């Protein structure tokens, strides 16, 4: 959806090797800029703040609608 079908992607590859392909975790959270470009979880101590950098209770999880704040990490 941030480009042409490279972040739609992720939802549904890596969030559907979990569960469905709309939600995503953190198993599934770093393969993304690993295909794509693995050194984009920066900010330092990551791994883990883009994991509450979007929801703070997913449970884990990260829905289509937290996976937003990283739609505009892959377009470039």
């Amino acid at each position: 959806m941030k480009s042409p079908e490279e972040l739609k992607g992720i939802f549904e590859k890596y969030a559907d090797k979990e569960g469905d392909g709309n939600q995503l975790s953190k198993e599934e959270l770093k393969l993304l800029l690993q295909t794509e470009f693995p050194s984009l979880l920066k900010g330092m101590s990551t791994l883990d703040e883009l994991f509450e950098e979007l929801d703070k209770n997913g449970d884990g999880e990260v829905s289509f609608e937290e996976f937003q704040v990283l739609v505009k990490k892959i377009s470039q």
